[PDB]
């Protein structure tokens, strides 16, 4: 249940369907390695990604694919991905949502961290 | 300048531009009166609202007409405006959306 | 089902709990009338707020206390509240979700409307 | 200036001053190369990063340190830095809290 993303869309006041979203960790020589990907669902919500065993502690990038989401409604956006990029379960493991709200020249992201 | 107010839109990526904004200062009955009012320039802002000597401590209200906007570029949005109230530099921005808006007081 | 509120806390990265929120709908003669009101959940949400047959076409007024909110941590906020001001149900029936991220001097806010 | 960058923080109320921000532009190879960096006055600005000349199409990563400004505050943030990456006046404005930051780009 360890990480979870959510993204609605501002223009249409709706979940943000089937956004591609791809994690990568930090490996040790400083490249960043694919650690997950999926697309969000009707509800703009994207689960299973990974697991509470093989999300250890490191820093992670979740890059939302803005860019194609939009170009699949018509419009021509500002931003290639909107990036989130956090170290993660550094005082032991949390629950992590990471939520962003898309218009085409703006985005928002937050995160909720529970334990 | 006391207060400012700039508006930007989060979809065009540009000035909210001729965006109608009322201020409203609260009275002594709870009733809000009118304190202040324009359009956004052609950068977003509005200036000239009022001056240090008028602008005393208070309860005010900043209404943008944000439906007005939307509505003029064919677009139907949910807001029927924004407002931003607070107590009293001041600058209130507002970046909006069709569904969505942000707004943040830079007092400086 | 119709009307629920969620409020996220971007200094804490946490649900926004206990936040009092008064719900104001535009009667006759153009005053606001008290339509519902009551505080989030653990979760940051408020649900059952009204049903079906209470929520009928009308400009509603949602606001949140963030004042309270804030005062209630420590913190000194520069807003009285959030208002959130809406036609709703003006071509039938819809779910609305309204959902706000505060911080002291800004907030966000943004509605998911589905049918 | 063909590129602006403005940060705001939405916590205090204030422009986010002295925060680095880095510049970069991608290669060939599809690797990020440095552009340009500074970092933001007392109004929270940026300019003087490139001129017309040199701020030719391309993609460009623009990654403001989000992560040292809070922690001089005594803050512990969530996020490493806040990263705006797009295709090309340009202005980009980022507002801060520690688990969240909106970007908006006006492009005028
Ligand atoms: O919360 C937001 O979405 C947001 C709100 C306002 C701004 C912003 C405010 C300003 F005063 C100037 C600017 F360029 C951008 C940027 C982001
Ligand atoms: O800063 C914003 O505009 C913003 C970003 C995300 C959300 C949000 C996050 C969630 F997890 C759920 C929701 F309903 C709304 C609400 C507002």
């Amino acid at each position: 249940c360890p990480l979870m993303v959510k993204v609605l869309d501002a223009v249409r006041g709706s979940p943000a369907i089937n956004v591609a979203v791809h994690v990568f960790r930090k490996a040790a020589d400083d490249t960043w390695e694919p650690f997950a990907s999926g697309k969000t669902s009707e509800s703009g919500e994207l689960h299973g990604l990974t697991t509470e065993e093989e999300f250890v502690e490191g820093i992670y990038k979740v890059e939302i694919d803005t860019k194609s989401y939009w170009k699949a409604l018509g419009i021509s956006p500002f931003h290639e991905h909107a990036e989130v990029v956090f170290t993660a379960n550094d005082s032991g493991p949390r629950r992590y949502t990471i939520a962003a709200l898309l218009s085409p020249y703006s985005y928002s992201t937050t995160a909720v961290v529970t334990n």
